[PDB]
């Protein structure tokens, strides 16, 4: 059985996780784990309560590890236990992946040094201090590292992983079973296509979080410099 | 506060729910409820454990009700308690919505009689016995009823509901905050675009479920005829 693990942490953006989870759980001969320090409830940023299934110590060696984003990444970027677990699993994983601000966690773990990567548009300036080569694309692949942006990026890259782990016909069958053919009613999903007034409102709402995240990023970068 | 409720039932397709939940929970002055017969754990078809927040009896009058799909709809189509709750809430709701096979539950409740509606492609033949006018489109709107197909339909229609409940700039801001700009790596999300061999594999895998669902549909239609 292919072993796929998602890190599930307090204040996660749950869709970053639940999207790819439902796709990958559709595949044959896969086991999906929701990993935290202990099994039990974990509350997402929206208040939705999820359940971690395994601890760091009990988690089997993973073939795929996926780091979701969300408000809670700031704490994770300075959690030595979580960072050590991610480094241990990434050493042997076939695929290391992240969604949204999850790539900042990979950065704090040292896994982006010299690698092309992306993250959520409002936090993109934080990739370079973590050693990454920042790339403004929706999905960025550097070796076995995939980083993606947007709330379907984990769905979109899960279909890519299905095609490589199995075959293209399997990925297409899953897409058809899920009738996945998105058609958003607006075209404001990127700062390059949204109206300028909307971009301003979004940047203003993220300003305090960005300010705090920069402080955290500099401390995380200092640990990598040692 | 706008009151938004999702029905959460055993064997739900969790992405049908967790997608729109995260979008709508991003809006100001909204309260989101996860409704079942009692608060507590409810297991999705993938094994993911979710938590219902309120019971039928305690649920406030809803402005929006959303019925997700999944394997578990077959039981729901003959659950008199659930069907009565849906009818009660739909009477005064501003928006009645469903995703995927959730529209079959609306059908069993009598809410599709004379209405245009869609459902998952493999079960589309079951709409007519429930009194609906079947429509082969991804999102179908008939008055205050919206039915959608596909794993982002609830995300896509949640942005539409944000624009009507608030304004277009608010919906665009949420889309930008979530960086929602899908780009699937394959184009097999409809039986009209997938390879014929893939369509066959998907239809074969759904055959037993369709056969059972037809029996259930005929019993549900008999109750509507009375
Ligand atoms: C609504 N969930 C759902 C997903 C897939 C299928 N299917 O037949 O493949 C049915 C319902
Ligand atoms: C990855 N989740 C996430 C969603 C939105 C924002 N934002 O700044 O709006 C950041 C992170
Ligand atoms: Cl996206
Ligand atoms: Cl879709």
């Amino acid at each position: 059985a292919v072993q796929i693990g998602f890190l599930l942490f307090p204040e996660v953006q749950q869709l970053d996780l639940t999207g790819p989870h439902d796709v990958l759980a559709s595949l044959p001969d896969v086991q999906v784990h929701l990993i935290w320090k202990e099994p039990g409830p974990v509350v997402a940023s929206s208040g939705l309560v999820l359940q971690a299934t395994t601890s760091f110590a009990d988690c089997p060696p993973l073939d795929v590890i996926c780091i979701p984003g969300g408000t809670g990444v700031g704490a994770l970027m300075e959690d030595p236990q979580a960072l050590a677990f991610i480094r241990q699993q990434a050493a042997r994983a076939r695929y290391v992946t992240s969604v949204c601000t999850g790539s900042l966690v990979l950065g704090a773990a040292g896994l982006l040094q010299g690698k092309r990567a992306t993250t959520h548009w409002a936090y993109h300036e934080l990739l370079a201090p973590l050693g990454a080569i920042p790339v403004h694309e929706r999905v960025v692949r550097d070796g076995n590292l995939l980083t993606g942006t947007g709330i379907t990026a984990g769905i979109d890259f899960a279909l890519t992983l299905a095609a490589e782990l199995f075959d293209a016909a399997t990925a297409q069958r899953v897409q058809l079973q899920l009738e996945y053919a998105p058609a958003p009613p607006f075209n404001a999903g990127s700062p390059d296509t949204a109206p300028a007034s909307v971009v301003q409102q979004a940047r203003q709402r993220a300003a305090d979080s960005l300010h705090k995240r920069r402080e955290i990023t500099l401390r995380a970068a200092a640990r990598l410099a040692a």
